[PDB]
């Protein structure tokens, strides 16, 4: 048995009448040789990669054939409120929901997932997550690596825990709302150490660390650099050159990647610090995947210069907030807060300006503990992250700053309404966290 081939989520656009179907369902998929119950968007796992254009809205029919009431989120979209599938947006089971996006937003990697209040982890886990892929004039005279499947390729890093049956082993428990549910299992796009044929020249890869609560850090198993070239929210003004990238928890970077010999590599994910995410077989460099060579070249290249970032602006004069995460000590369904509050889908706890600049400052800062802070409705700009200047791949376009013992600051504006029935989340996107009261909502 050579290595799998990795899965490529199908290129999904809208149909006649401008609509798209998502069915959220449970069937089968095969890890190791044991069969096991999976939930699939528009399948058995994970789901397809919805492609919007900027400035042209779609309908999304959502159609609940599960077993439970979940959400759809559409994370690192700046669209209202009303659509955004936060904890409100309930969709019940034999259930239908409808949803207009005007995509107003440069191009970008983003996804979605269920954000069903409490329960996001375990529906994560059991295998609902899609991806979101937004083009615009700008990016497509680049002349990027962009054959969907083939030199552009869709990288959707996971862990899963699976007990002795051969089942997803789910729990949340005292130590998982703690420590967050993780697993020995590294499954990309939903296989274990997959292949992916790639030809000679330049490979894009569109890298999701969609774990529950594992950070990752990619590189090559011959450590030839990662270029980024995009962070969430989209492209960066030119290419930054790394050995590494550490990717948290819901993040997106999109790497150009040389394919310049007959020889395979694997990218792998190397060790990290995080409480108990170093235990074997992460211990070492853990592979991701295979990437195997095809004598075909290809014309995709990295430009010298990708975007234009816009000027910071003056930050005198702008409103701050402040955010403090904390952990209580030690009902542990409520244990976790922001501004000593554990989530409650009742009570916003603020209103922004719309279409005014804000500096949120995010602290972490009271425990060691890893927080992936994550804003809807928004792609900000890093100011501070974790009390540093940005790491250039980091200091783009944004939707999570990472918050680990210390002090993040960002720049903030949201173009749309989210009024009080349908509130923008700010949460830490540890799952079990978020599902355990690191969580806020607040209007715009
Ligand atoms: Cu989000
Ligand atoms: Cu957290």
């Amino acid at each position: 048995a050579e290595r799998p081939t990795l899965p490529i989520p199908d290129l999904l656009t809208t149909d006649a009448r401008n609509r798209i179907q998502l069915t959220i369902g449970a069937g089968q998929s095969t890890f190791g040789g044991k069969t096991a119950t999976t939930w699939g968007y528009n399948g058995n796992l994970l789901g397809p990669a919805v492609k919007l254009q900027r400035g042209k809205a779609v309908t999304v029919d959502i159609y609940n054939q599960l077993t439970e009431e979940t959400t759809l989120h559409w994370h690192g979209l700046e669209v209202p409120g009303e659509v955004d599938g936060g904890p409100q947006g309930i969709i019940p089971p034999g259930g239908k929901r409808s949803v207009t996006l005007n995509v107003d937003q440069p191009a970008a990697t983003c996804w979605f997932h269920p954000h069903q209040h409490g329960k996001t982890g375990r529906q994560v886990a059991m295998g609902l997550a899609g991806l979101v892929v937004i083009e615009d004039d700008e990016i497509l005279k680049l002349m990027l690596p962009k054959q969907w499947g083939i030199d552009d390729v869709p990288v959707i890093v996971q862990d899963k825990k699976f007990s002795a049956d051969g089942q997803i082993d789910y729990q949340l428990d005292v130590m998982t709302a703690a420590v967050g549910w993780f697993g020995d299992t590294l499954l990309t796009n939903g296989a274990i150490y997959p292949q992916h044929a790639a030809p000679r020249g330049w490979l894009r890869l569109r890298l999701l660390n969609g774990c529950n609560a594992r950070s990752l850090n990619f590189a090559t198993s011959d450590n030839r650099p990662l270029y980024v070239i995009a962070s969430d929210g989209g492209l960066l003004p030119e290419p930054v050159k790394v050995s590494e990238l550490p990717v948290l928890m819901g993040e997106r970077f999109e790497v150009l990647v040389e394919v310049n010999d007959n020889k395979p590599f694997d990218l792998v994910t190397l060790p990290v610090s995080q409480m108990e995410m170093a235990i074997a077989p992460f211990d070492k460099p853990h592979p991701v995947m295979r990437i195997q060579p095809i004598a075909i070249s290809a014309s995709g290249a990295l430009p010298d210069t990708l975007s234009s970032l816009p000027a910071l602006p003056s930050l005198e004069g702008l409103t701050v907030r402040k955010l403090q995460l904390s952990m209580d000590p030690m009902d542990f369904h409520h244990a976790n807060k922001i501004n000593g509050q554990a989530f409650d889908m009742n009570k916003p706890m603020f209103a922004a300006a719309k279409g005014q600049y804000e500096r949120w400052v995010i602290s972490g800062v009271g425990d060691m503990m890893l927080h992936p802070f994550h804003i809807h409705g928004t792609q900000f700009r890093i100011l501070s992250e974790n009390g540093k200047p940005p790491a250039a791949h980091r200091a783009g376009w944004k939707d999570t700053v990472k918050v680990e013992g210390n002090v993040s600051e960002v720049l903030v504006k949201f173009n749309h309404d989210a009024p009080k029935e349908h509130a923008y989340m700010a949460h830490c996107h540890l799952l079990e966290h978020e599902d355990t009261g690191m969580m806020l909502g607040f209007t715009v």
